[PDB]
């Protein structure tokens, strides 16, 4: 499984009076038809830097693993929410596994805290809430071979298809000052 | 304009056993564009240190994905020049040229010297990096403009070298953390 993420890192510093509600969308451009359902993986959501792999000297690195396959990430696959390698079904209109032209809205509310999703503008009935966190969250997607997706982070270069829920800010605005917005892709060698 | 790639191989000094202090990999250039006037190209390969990561709140540190040699924590070669701190140092080699299709660049990191040196199509590049501080962990890295296609040859089954590493050098592939899978990360402007 491959993974992609932008360089957008969201957290709370107590007393900083930060913006705490963040929104982005993912558009699915292509999935592979001629592959089996067990060989297909497409999940989108959020992950925490607390899930990084440790290195000598206190270093920590993103592992690029499947969204929801650990205790520090939270994914949606169209039918299910994933966390801790466990899937749970959630309802949405016309619910289906993620496919070409789906637009997934991803919501992170660090004041709750909560994570929720929309599919093609419509609420997904089921959320993650009151999870403990100790790190920074980033948008993330994981996918099997040949799948093509794009982050829509807001603004001229990734316009949202849907209006964010009240109180939510566009993820592109959270880039660190002086850094350029970039997308990182991880794949097995 | 410029993208960057790296494997998850991190090389550094420790107080433990250190049979291998000299590390080697190759980069194969699969495609560069022939000469065109409407665009300038960029292709640099070498090494970077985690000390060049960008700091984030809470002590986080992230790879910036910037051009190799565009800061004081990375060390790049482009066929004609070595780059560090955004400055180019002219070096020489036989049959000299900016990197092009089918070039194989050897990259060498010697943590005992310390030094970073290069070969091009098997021949030594005359001019190396030597009088640098080498704090942090080093990783192979490449930076390139759009449409350029390159591959790391790190050693191991999936990336055999075209040339023998110089005496005393070990393949980067051997330094993967034992619980990690070998992956390549690609950074691109959004």
């Amino acid at each position: 499984v491959s993974s992609m993420r932008p360089n957008i890192f969201l957290g709370v510093s107590e007393g900083s009076a930060q913006y705490k509600k963040w929104y982005y969308e993912l558009m699915v451009d292509h999935t592979e038809p001629f592959v089996t359902a067990e060989a297909t993986h497409l999940r989108v959501g959020w992950a925490s830097t607390e899930g990084y792999s440790p290195y000598p000297g206190g270093g920590e690195e993103w592992g690029g693993n499947g969204v929801g396959d650990d205790l520090f990430s939270y994914g949606f696959d169209g039918l299910h929410l994933w966390s801790g390698c466990i899937a749970r079904t959630v309802s949405s209109p016309n619910q289906h596994l993620l496919r070409t032209d789906d637009v997934i809205s991803c919501c992170l509310d660090l004041s709750a805290p909560s994570i929720s999703f929309r599919i093609n503008g419509q609420p997904v009935q089921g959320m993650f809430e009151n999870f403990n966190f100790d790190g920074l969250f980033f948008p993330v997607v994981s996918f099997s071979a040949g799948i093509k997706v794009r982050f829509l982070l807001g603004g001229r270069h990734g316009e949202f298809k849907f209006l964010p829920p009240p109180g939510y800010a566009a993820c592109y605005e959270a880039v660190l000052p002086k850094e350029k917005l970039k997308v990182e892709h991880s794949r097995e060698y």
